[PDB]
């Protein structure tokens, strides 16, 4: 008998990115000025990000019943391995009968594609689960004779975070890279006068970056401190990663939704309600397992522990300052730009020193 | 301190997505009909295929250069969690100064870019090296007082194999999604009848993700009898790897690159050519470390091994289907291509009953 443990990452990384694909459609809207004022196009827009959060919903709830199955299986075979590969293919279907359902929506084709390819997930699952329990060496030791498997769980987020990154590089590289004919007459041919338009574009892109991978890095942060997964948890952790997956969304350059007509204001809030949604369900997953720390955290962050207060800060630094820029848009507009640049170049250099401030805030505050 | 799996593994998707981008544009390369004499679009066609390659190539050096490093340093830190992350985006900032050179490869700014960008990943590592060094407990145990880390390659290869996987289901889910102003005239509004132009079409997915599927099946069965991981076998899984980005390339339907002008020969020609270099790597990979297999091999794949005979089959199904086609499109062209078309229906079936086609095919020759 095979050990699964690959089978079940190379899963994990078909459905997460086949989750967070659907926003490509999402950044690829565009808006004439035209249509600025036209409320028909707004609504288009709505309803895009909506079903982009459906589908996430969706390949999640799919994702989450196949780490039930081989929960309950446990070992693989060859034979497994094909069924497992049948079922990976069925779900992968799933965003295309879910498009054709949003171009025809008044038409039965979308919702009957729709309903075959839920019967073969069901279909293949339920063959599974017969020809594992027809050989009862391929169960699991105790049903051979709930919790959450955190590895899934990881390699899930793991892959939508790496997907959201990779796409922030490649609206980079079609954003910036000009042609013979471009230079010849917007710079006269000097490539390098041609950094007066693309030198900080680019240069954004490592602010880009560094707000996705500081976000999964608060995160694995705090996944090095859990020991149980509640089903709880797991939904906080769904609902954190469809909104990280909106990121690009608030930080792409070339994606049609970043060339609408729009305002300085309006950005920085769409982005700071972006950042906050993300970082506020992973503050809540850090609170919903302190009520029950004596199963679900390791002991050094329970309350008093060493390690508490210094977890708190790592998760409650990005919803703070996103709140406080989207404060600022309002009560602080005409500085609200630059005070969002400075948030962006700060937040990095506040984890990096994270462990000297959060001692000298607790120095201070005893002293005091 | 830390456990660095996670991280690694996050690594691990960043650098194999990274690495598969570059084939995007080689599949968004539009021919028009008046160019397809023109040798210079062809030539600029393989330009760009050679410079994915070259680019996958670089990334998998920097993905393994990265590999060395965190085998010497083992363990991680929350300062070195930040500084594998700016590795990584610097990394990840390697594809749009290859671009940027690719467009304009005679001015020095492309290559300014590309040196920046390789002196800042080693100065980033040289970093991470010092630090580990300046604590030794954050090293190894060897080290705190040559092979290959296979559970790296494993995930670097799995993260190919999905982005690929994905790759051919967003290609779909554009091919055959029409709008109301198309279906009311190509089909006078009966979406149901525009199946007898989308039908196949999406069919042909499922053909397209079993080669795929079952090419990481091999891949995946290989490496569960894999001891030790020798650099020429990481070398090997490296070219398979990059020959496998160039699946979608002869699969994928809405992709410029399928609607160039072209025959069905042609078109039934790359394809298995594509494949027999994606699977006699793999092959080669095997037989490699056969030569070594006290060293490299679990005894059951050992010469005279139980496994031994299925396993050599599941590797080089995939090559020996593929070379047939390819002399079939000489020998007997006016049938290639429905040649072609069973072979991609019949190999599954062949990995379905392969325990059972070997033992008959090994009865009948011991008989004989
Ligand atoms: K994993
Ligand atoms: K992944
Ligand atoms: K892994
Ligand atoms: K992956
Ligand atoms: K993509």
């Amino acid at each position: 008998i095979q050990c699964s443990q690959r089978m079940l990452s190379f899963s994990d990384a078909l459905l997460s990115i086949i989750a967070t694909v659907m926003i490509l459609p999402v950044t690829h809207t565009e808006i004439s000025p035209e249509q600025q004022f036209d409320r028909s196009v707004q609504r288009l827009l709505a309803t895009r990000i909506a079903v982009y959060l459906m589908t996430f919903l969706i390949v999640t709830v799919a994702w989450a019943a196949h780490t039930r199955l081989f929960q309950v299986v446990g070992k693989t075979d060859d034979t497994l391995a094909l069924l497992n590969l049948a079922c990976m293919m069925t779900i992968t279907f799933l965003p295309y009968t879910f498009s054709l359902m949003v171009t025809f929506p008044d038409v039965p084709l979308g919702i009957f594609l729709f309903c075959v390819c839920v019967i073969a997930i069901g279909v293949v699952q339920a063959l599974i689960v017969g020809y594992a329990f027809h050989f009862p060496h391929l169960l699991s030791p105790q049903i051979q004779r709930e919790p959450l498997s955190k590895e899934r769980v990881e390699a899930f987020s793991d892959g939508v975070y790496a997907i959201v990154a990779t796409l922030l590089i490649l609206d980079i590289c079609e954003d910036n890279v000009p042609d013979p004919k471009d230079v010849k007459e917007r710079f006269s041919g000097s490539l390098v006068a041609a950094l007066s338009a693309t030198g900080p574009r680019f240069l954004a892109y490592f602010g880009s970056f560094a707000t996705v991978g500081l976000l999964w890095f608060a995160h694995h942060s705090l996944f090095l401190h859990v020991r149980k997964a509640t089903r709880a948890m797991g939904l906080l952790n769904t609902l954190s990663l469809a909104f990280v997956g909106g990121l690009p969304l608030a930080y792409q350059q070339t994606s049609a939704f970043a060339r609408q007509p729009r305002d300085e204001l309006e950005r920085v809030r769409v982005s700071c309600t972006i950042i906050f949604l993300a970082s506020i369900f992973q503050l809540a997953m850090w609170t919903t397992a302190l009520l029950h720390q004596a199963e679900t955290l390791q002991p050094s962050v329970w309350f008093g522990g060493r390690e508490h207060v210094l977890m708190f800060a790592k998760l409650a630094l990005y919803p703070c300052a996103s709140l406080l820029a989207f404060a600022s848009t309002c009560l602080l507009s005409r500085f609200s730009v630059g005070i969002f640049h400075l948030m962006q170049i700060a937040v990095p250099c506040a984890f990096l020193l994270l462990r000297l401030l959060v001692g000298l805030a607790l120095a201070t505050l005893r002293v005091l």
